[PDB]
């Protein structure tokens, strides 16, 4: 336990993007996390974070547990070593900059290889 709980305070949130990639590719990818959201009363708030012109709409981490599951969540928790809570909290920060980041078009290849589309849209700005 000692070796255990040192490490995971002098790691913090490191890692927690990558944690987040690798997750929401296992959860089968970013087009079952939109139709979760959809499915789960989240649309509008959703909506906002899609718009290219509109400012993000904040959303909870318990309505994020709400609407994605408790065991999808949990599954993110397990993978950085934190309770099911931490982790909505953690995608109530970053889930909203991740959807809008992938839409700069308005909607969100995402679905097919997150990190490709997200090196796609780095490039964009580099380009
Ligand atoms: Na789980």
């Amino acid at each position: 336990l000692f070796d255990e709980v040192v490490g995971a305070f002098l790691k913090g949130d490191a890692g927690k993007y990558q944690a987040i990639l690798s997750w929401v590719e296992e959860q089968g990818g970013i087009q079952v996390l939109l139709e979760k959201l959809q499915s789960g009363g989240l649309g509008a708030i959703l909506s906002t974070w899609l718009s290219n012109q509109q400012r993000n709409q904040s959303v909870s981490g318990e309505q994020l547990e709400s609407a994605l599951g408790t065991n999808a969540v949990s599954d993110l928790g397990q993978k950085l070593g934190v309770d099911t809570s931490t982790a909505s909290s953690l995608l109530a920060e970053q889930l909203p900059k991740i959807i809008d980041a992938l839409s700069p078009q308005g909607e969100v290849q995402a679905n097919n290889d997150l990190l490709s589309a997200g090196m796609e849209l780095l490039k964009g700005k580099l380009f």
